[PDB]
């Protein structure tokens, strides 16, 4: 699969991004899974005023509420797309929550988590619960 390629990071390798059923995305690079909300989601919410991120070291199960993204008109929980452990959060978002509006699917990522084996993600891709973002 293309997930193997992204995990291996051999020459000419490229990270793969997938979108979920709930306007979230995840990207795989090595064993690091980066998670954010989609461009669609940031547009639904309007200008973001606060981002509440998970604590580093948090053990997540698929579906756990992990973050909150908040505009004046609306708030939205962001759920873990896979089981794993939070290892990094996007420190830019404290001063610049609007980076999520500007670059939702790239620089406005919310957190990074480790997954040791991609069997769960492989299942969700095979089911087309999650789909490749092109």
């Amino acid at each position: 699969m293309g997930t193997l390629e992204a995990q291996t990071q051999g020459p000419g390798s490229m990270s793969k991004t997938y979108f979920t059923q709930d306007h979230e995305w995840l990207s795989v690079e090595g064993q690091v899974v980066t998670v954010g909300i989609t461009d669609y989601a940031q547009e639904q919410l309007g200008d973001l005023v606060f981002i509440d991120l998970p604590q580093n070291g948090t053990k997540l199960s698929k579906g756990d509420a992990a973050a909150v993204v908040e505009s004046v008109k609306a708030a939205s929980d962001v759920y873990a797309p896979l089981d794993g452990e939070v290892v990094e959060i996007n420190a830019a978002l404290a001063e610049s929550p609007e980076l999520v509006n500007q670059k939702a699917e790239t620089e406005g990522w919310l957190w990074k988590m480790t997954v040791q084996d991609e069997t769960q993600l492989e299942r969700l891709l095979d089911e087309a619960a999650y789909k490749e973002l092109i």
